[PDB]
């Protein structure tokens, strides 16, 4: 898989599950189209969102839905959304992990990328 | 100062002057309508951004052209801009500091929220 | 002022107020020695620590009390406090900011050294 | 493995290889007792520093030579090393991943505990 996304939750120290994750591709009319979306497991992670000869060259964002996984824990979170917009495979193909640490009123986001 | 924003350098230890940052409010049609912009001063920070009067509640967006600031710098960067999404609301919340913390491949980012 | 240390709460979205804040310098047999404390004022801050004269360079930690913090507030912790080791050095950097954002189970720490 | 290790560079959006990492175990006349010690390998991940028998109840440090793998690099960094305090297994035996993403200028510390 060339595109993984974890996610961790830093109040109780574990892999935020079931949060629900959407990517978009920017389009040739400069919009956001939709490109692949999934949920985290129990080890909050993302894989099979997408396969190399689907992931070509492009400017993704990584939409993960941190306001709905808060609410679902009885928190009133700062964010509507953690949002992560890169350009990919622009030097050709890669391995991409996009992590997300979740606080209620902060996060923080980093990447790894492989060849 | 109902909105204030500001930026580190991670990398330099410093803060990250002349980075230009675009606020935007959700329209009724749900696309991101210009609200406020501005580059950060030599304190990593941006001020006057908007009114109390102006500053109403709604989902407001702050890009943070994080891209154009590590070209300047030399460093390949990941992320075309840091995004923070959130909501703005009356009930207690009066001074909004949005916070972000730079680095090549990652940034974190915090809200101060102050009555 | 060479040194000020702000502590900003991840759960709240606020300064951490009343966190007790204790520097050490590394002495000659490798031991920490007291050297300055407080605790954070109500803007997170505490400033005051140590004067130009007295900051020479060296080796200081900076524990911040962080336990005892989530304690008051009935969230369960993970670190018994952060710490923050560093050499300060006369060569340019004059004014050093050591800043923490804390959650239960996680935090993320900066330098903002200026001249 | 009860204790794990994991080390991210947020400069280059890689793991951190060649880490080297000491652990430590406050003893009875509350000193640091040397507990265990390794380097990360490729893949930013120190596995195998101890078992699930050794590893009882106790205040533990880890402690994450980051200035020595910042200045292979060719990088003057801010901290001496990043280190990790807390108390584990006092609810029984737990499994613990220590992570840290680090920066010049400024790292990120979150612990994964599970039973
Ligand atoms: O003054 C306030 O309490 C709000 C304005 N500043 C910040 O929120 C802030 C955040 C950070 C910060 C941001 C992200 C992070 F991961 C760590 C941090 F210490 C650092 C500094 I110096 C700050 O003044
Ligand atoms: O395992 C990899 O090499 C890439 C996928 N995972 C992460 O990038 C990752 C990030 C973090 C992390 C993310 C943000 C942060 F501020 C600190 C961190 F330690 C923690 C863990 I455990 C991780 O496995």
């Amino acid at each position: 898989c060339p595109l993984m996304v974890k996610v961790l939750d830093a109040v109780r120290g574990s892999p935020a599950i079931n949060v629900a994750v959407h990517v978009f591709r920017k389009a040739a009319d400069d919009t956001w189209e939709p490109f692949a979306s999934g949920k985290t497991s129990e080890s909050g992670e993302l894989h099979g969102l997408t396969t190399e000869e689907e992931f070509v060259e492009g400017i993704y964002k990584v939409e993960i839905d941190t306001k709905s996984y808060w609410k679902a824990l009885g928190i009133s979170p700062f964010h509507e959304h953690a949002e992560v917009v890169f350009t990919a495979n622009d030097s050709g193909p890669r391995r991409y992990t996009i992590a997300a640490l979740l606080s209620p009123y902060s996060y923080s986001t980093t990447a790894v990328v492989t060849n």
